[PDB]
């Protein structure tokens, strides 16, 4: 339910039936031999796990510093970390019998990975999108239909993700019995903030065994963006009792942070009951949710998972920024060095990394976790570089 | 050199040197240790390999005959199998100790596989691609770019990829000494189609483990889509030996064969020598090279490899040829049956398994090479389909 304060499950009386069911279920089957053997099976022939380690050793040697290794789930199915999670649930909403799944999405990550995996489990699938996004991601939305998926473009409040969110959360309410509302990252109300972290371990299990093989020891430091939180909380999470281990999350520093215009949450936001949680906020002087900018479509939640500011609060792991200049100077740096095309999100991850690894020794090793490819991306990179 | 009568080595004097050298190079290190160790850590590490076989059941089910496995190639590093022959000759080039590649492509894929493994591996690259096709491609141009390899635009001929080719052979004659051709397809003189079969022929080798693992039999049949032939020969050749399997080669039938506009080298094209190979090619009467159609962009080169002209001689391989109408159709049905959305070459394959399928028992197995991923052809489809 709760990470220290954060978490919990503040949401109207007609969410709880659904909530309870959801997390009856989830306990139930987490654990179900049969359930797992299914999970793997998908993850395993249809979208690719495991997914590589990779030591980028021209990165490396050119700043002369740490070890640089990256996780690639750019390798995953889809193009990115989501469809770990998509597939996860949507699995379980089969289980529990449900026929369709719904689910918000802003860069349109989420989305396409949800139709993929509805597509997949032969489940009706609905996206909700603000109408401003939906503008800005002509491709991934045309990817969704292929996928068989409608999208319904939200046009209420201020036409972005908090507001697709919204209006998930009301048909989900109404829908319950044969819908199931796939989130997307490490946050709403409980029992969310856990089943997504728990189907995005995955990522750090592997990443885990694999830096073990390479080095035969673990990383001096993990490196991941942070949006909702869900490809870091998936990095994260099994290295979390190695006391060895540092953790450092990147969050969007936009125009910079002093320009108002950016994405950071946990540097910059407060602490507030929003969307069934409390976490981070985002917020104006009048109290309500505020706009977010990055250059990277996927940092768009004006909020955090709790999970992350838990990590936070205890000084577990530390959180950072990285504006977008600085992004966009790592997906050129990482396509023309190791010729791999980082998502404008990982890049991030990417940028900080970089910065790190040249005040650390050449024995040291860093791992990013690179959330995703950069082919969804060219558009924007076109427009700008 | 040969495979049967098809293939040679039909260049220019200027050209024999380099070819001899590749020649040797090649069998050094095919079997070097070092090599070995070197690729299969990149394929592994940075490409992602293996790639996994994948049962398409709602598919099979949907279809209601055979069932249909996919072979996952467009999970591969870049979106596409050409990724396996450009890490594999950029790797080969470097230990020949060259600091520079060049390469053709028509639809962009294998020029961006090439721009990927030459940047992996610090060398420069200059990739020559017909005007024409700079100009139908520009995010394949675009991504080139980024991986920091120059596009050199051809405005020679046709302005199409057999100029491409003819300008990279005038450069590699020029620049041997330092730059190494890497050609992306069972196409060329000796010894490349050899090379890039050998360098494709990872995915048969997966296949066919992870098959046996799967059903404990090997497939009644393997369908891929043949443009120039790698992807086919990559999957094909490992189970050339097995009686049992049929091989199904699918080329692109365009608006039809009646029509003249396709790109069906094996199907409807004559004998002929063109980029220092004798094989098929779509060439009319006065000898001159024909311009292919095709909705997918990669099933343009106007002729095939040498060794898919042998097996079709010798009937160990079948030939057939699917429209443009029949690929968009299984393009748009792969993404909604089964969560994968094809690239538009691939789903040639596709479209010709799903009508094989039909024909054969429930406890037939048909594995399907999926050449690449559809995100490169979005703008096609949404061009063509229209929004929906
Ligand atoms: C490639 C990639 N990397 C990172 C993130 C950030 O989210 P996370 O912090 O949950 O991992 C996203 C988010 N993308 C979400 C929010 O816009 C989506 O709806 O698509 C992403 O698409
Ligand atoms: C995804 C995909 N699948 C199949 C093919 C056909 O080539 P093959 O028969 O050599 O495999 C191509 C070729 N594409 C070549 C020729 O245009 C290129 O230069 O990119 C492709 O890109
Ligand atoms: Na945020
Ligand atoms: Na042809």
């Amino acid at each position: 339910m709760w990470f220290g304060e954060f978490g919990g499950q503040y949401v109207p009386e007609t969410l709880i039936e659904p909530l309870k069911e959801l997390e009856k279920a989830y306990k139930r089957f987490k654990d179900d031999e049969e359930f797992n053997r299914q999970l793997n099976y998908y993850l395993k022939t249809w979208a690719g796990r495991p997914t590589p380690l990779y030591y980028a050793k021209r990165l490396t040697e050119k700043i002369g510093g740490a070890k640089i290794y990256l996780k690639r789930e750019d390798l995953v199915h889809g193009g990115a970390h989501k469809t770990n999670n998509a597939i996860g649930q949507a699995l379980l909403a089969k289980f529990m019998g449900k026929t369709r799944l719904i689910a918000e999405t802003g860069a349109g990550q989420h989305g396409v990975a949800t139709a993929m995996a509805g597509a997949l489990l032969g489940m009706k699938v609905d996206i909700y999108m603000g109408a401003e996004d939906v503008e800005r991601q002509k491709m991934n939305v045309f990817r969704m239909k292929l996928l068989g998926a409608n999208v319904i473009p939200v046009n209420s409040g201020s036409r972005t993700l908090k507001d697709a969110i919204n209006e998930a959360l009301r048909d989900w309410v109404a829908t319950f019995e044969y819908t199931h509302y796939l989130i997307g990252s490490v946050v709403g109300p409980h029992p969310y903030p856990t089943i997504v972290r728990d189907f995005q371990s995955v990522i750090g299990r592997e990443a885990k065994a694999q830096i073990l093989e390479a080095e035969g020891q673990l990383p001096d430091v993990i490196v991941a963006c942070v949006g909702g939180g869900s490809n870091a909380m998936g990095i994260f999470y099994p290295f979390v009792n190695d006391k060895k281990v540092k953790l450092v999350g990147v969050e969007a520093g936009g125009k910079g942070l002093e320009s108002g215009k950016h994405s950071a949450s946990l540097n910059a936001g407060q602490v507030g009951v929003f969307h069934g949680m409390l976490s981070y906020f985002l917020q104006d002087e009048e109290g309500q949710i505020k706009p977010t900018h990055s250059i990277a479509p996927g940092l768009d939640y004006p909020g955090v998972g709790p999970e992350h500011a838990y990590l936070k609060k205890i000084q577990r792991a530390e959180y950072v920024t990285v504006t977008d200049e600085e992004a966009l100077k790592a997906f050129h740096e990482l396509s023309r060095t190791e010729g791999i095309i980082p998502a404008l999100e990982s890049a991030h991850a990417v940028a900080y990394a970089m910065k790190l690894a040249k005040e650390m020794s050449r024995d040291e090793i860093i791992i990013v976790n690179l959330s995703g490819r950069g082919d969804k991306d060219l558009d924007i990179v076109l427009k700008v570089s």
